[PDB]
């Protein structure tokens, strides 16, 4: 329900990221596509990220949901 | 059951916290939503951290339901 | 079947407990309550801890169950 | 289909046994009792081992089913 | 749904990746076949990797689906 | 579907492996039995090795599947 609307307003709005892994791993780029698995994201290259992965998405800037 | 009332009453309440990653990592804010997935939480910008990321919410001062 | 009555009675009988998470991290406290998903573990503050974190409960004295 | 006949031998001969969990750590104790969620893993106090948290089950010595 | 079709690319393609697992050691190959549990990845061995302690898939060129 | 082949090949011919953990920790011997659930690993003793907590494993030799 929340994370839903939440990764489409970023990847729409091509917010710049920071995604923190669970061993607090660092990524940043734009979210270029996710579903409820997995997040395309999208800097030098299209890495895939596994959303078990994931501790936290952090947002450049604030942004409106 | 637990989870919901308590997380809650810290969203309604505005009540500072902190969130303790699997990892170690501290993060803190105010929940300003949350569901069976994740919380949002906000800060400077409104982080989403996912649930299984998380050991443990710690609020900044007692609260009761 | 077993984590039920098992922290039923730690709960009921105010057992001293520490609450070792998945990555070392040392809690401390008495369980007020539990559910099939957290434990709330009450110190100075009442802490939400969530099951998927923990490794171990260890009480602080042997236990009758 | 393997891991009950496994624990429930160790569990009757009472063989020492060593756990290790995901993190590294080594617990150490005879089981008490098990089911699909936790292991009571008894020494000086009856300690409950989240099976999620438990990378391996090593036995002090060589058993049979 | 997206990271069936991305990891299938990969595959018919032959793309050298990097695997990041969830402790962020880095593995390398082809992924040679996979399904929704779990990686083959050939190197000089046929290597299985399990998908729960993957966190991310990075190509180490563009590709596109 | 793609575990289950793999791992009864390297049970039925004998073939030693390392079994890496999500920690990073090593283990090493021949695949004894396997469910869905754990890996029986055996060496100087059986230990078994729940999959949740493994993050490849790495055949000793090429294998032909
Ligand atoms: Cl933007
Ligand atoms: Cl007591
Ligand atoms: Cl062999």
């Amino acid at each position: 329900s929340l994370q839903d609307p939440y990764l489409n307003t970023l990847r729409k709005e091509r917010v710049p990221v920071s995604i923190y892994l669970v061993n607090g791993i660092k990524l940043q780029g734009q979210i270029e596509s996710f579903d409820q698995f997995v997040i395309l994201l999208k800097n030098t290259v299209s890495q895939m990220v596994w959303k078990h992965a994931i501790s936290t998405v952090v947002p450049s800037r604030p942004v409106r949901l």
